[PDB]
């Protein structure tokens, strides 16, 4: 099971319940949060994450969060989790609009066991199928009322999407935009190799930032490799020379299927692995 | 405030009940359905009943247990009724359960109906169109989209509405990326026309409203032609009457679309009557 860290700094108990039945993150799913990796001892990124968790908070008309709190909770959290285990921990900020008709939001932190799915997925790769996601590729910025650049708690067409890919025998999904664009993953962000320049879609689409994926392209350009945003279709997706869904849980998962078609893997695929593998301690 | 779980439990509503890895607020896994408390019973409970049955398919939670949900909205409707002959906001709360645990999460709710449901009411609302960014074939030729399921993911339905209430709005219409009208984020959106009333189809990516097909029922019983049509935003301005159907603000007709007042026409005030007879057909 998990841990659960208040703001205050205080650690719950196993059994206790937390939230009210009238808390708007369950009530309506409104709310923002982030997934932080604990790996060897610390929270990787933990100050990307909480930037784009202002910015998620700024789109939700969220009070702003108070990144001294929020830090000192991280902070005892993980000394929690590498106390009782070497294992790596999933650690995740709530952040609630808290309950209805009371004007406190809800906050804390939670660390809980890395599923076994992304050992996998980093450790063997994915098969994925591309799915129209609705949207165009002015989504973004045209409507912003959208808010789909905000990491909200309302993630039931997420994991609905996930659900229709498992019935297809697919691992994970790669949205399309209407006009035929590459979106994003469901859970992940979708970087791309071809030649060495890596490509992601622009982040003015209708799509998160990744803070794995920006950690990503900051230590290639270090080392020498050329990143840049573009706009991709399925066809470019077919034509590359490696496909990965890169987020703060799954570091990198190469795919290797994709709708039904094998992709044939590349040198690159091994040094990839080692460059999200020193994005993610890039703070360090 | 009153809640009451499906296990029988009539509980504080202060005490917590959900526990912190809960997926309804860790990620909005969930379905869920509203009823407004009057005259002494919930209405249209059956047709709740079913819709949350669909929403629970679409899913792939749990078939409901009807028995049971029926125990738990008679006693938190009674409840309400010792208290009070106020009119109750009763919601129906259904989420997969804790991460590694298939218990799923099961509580009715009651609260008092908001004062922006009275006034919406008596005055009616002003509602802006808003692109809501799918197409109107999305809710078939997407189905992984689970359009038509009333799911716990509301973040970008309360987004809109916030959107629209710094504009002066106090709600909105949805139109699809090719221009028809879709419904509101809280709200089936019909439609007065020459004596027909229309609504948006049900397999565009929208929900089945409850209230709207008993208006239809009802409607249609006293002699007024009922349909179900495409409609664009013109359609709407060439209108003799724009209504907001829900089951808590019954019928608010829109006075203001996009900055242009509408005006009033005879068949406002029976379009109100016939909302006040839809939603107690069951009795
Ligand atoms: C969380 C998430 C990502 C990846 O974000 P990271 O900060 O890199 O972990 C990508 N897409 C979606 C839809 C997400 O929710
Ligand atoms: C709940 C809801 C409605 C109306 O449903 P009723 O069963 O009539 O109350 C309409 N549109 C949306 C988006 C809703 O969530």
């Amino acid at each position: 099971n998990a841990m659960v860290v208040t703001l205050d700094g205080e650690i719950l108990q196993p059994g206790m319940p937390l939230l009210h039945a009238d808390d708007l993150a369950a009530v309506r799913g409104d709310g923002v949060f982030e997934t932080l990796l604990v790996r060897d001892g610390r929270a990787c990124l933990v100050e990307a994450h909480l930037q784009r968790l202002t910015q998620s908070a700024r789109l939700m008309d969220l009070p702003e969060p108070d990144l001294p709190r929020w830090r000192r909770a991280v902070e005892v959290a993980t000394q929690r989790w590498v106390a009782s285990t070497a294992d790596e921990g999933a650690l995740r900020l709530i952040y609630s609009r808290g309950r209805e008709g009371g004007s406190a939001p809800t906050a804390y932190v939670m660390v809980s066991p890395v599923p076994a799915r992304v050992i996998g997925a980093r450790r063997d790769g994915v098969s994925a199928i591309t799915l129209d996601r609705g949207l165009p590729a002015d989504g973004g910025d045209a409507m912003p009322w959208l808010i789909a650049s905000a990491k909200t708690l309302s993630y039931a067409v997420n994991m609905a999407v996930l659900r229709h890919a498992a019935r297809q025998g697919a691992g994970d999904v790669i949205f399309v935009s209407t006009d035929g664009y590459v979106l994003e993953g469901p859970r992940s962000t979708v970087v791309i190799a071809t030649d060495p320049c890596l490509l992601t879609p622009p982040p003015w689409y209708p799509i998160l930032r990744g803070t794995t994926q920006q950690a990503l392209f900051e230590v290639a350009r270090a080392k020498g490799y050329d990143c840049d945003y573009r706009a991709l279709r399925v066809a470019d997706l077919f034509d590359s020379q490696g496909i990965w869904l890169v987020s703060s849980m799954t570091l990198a998962a190469r795919v290797h299927t994709l709708d039904g078609r094998r992709l044939p893997r590349t040198p690159i695929a091994e040094v990839f692995a080692e460059l999200v593998d020193a994005a993610i301690v890039s703070d360090r």
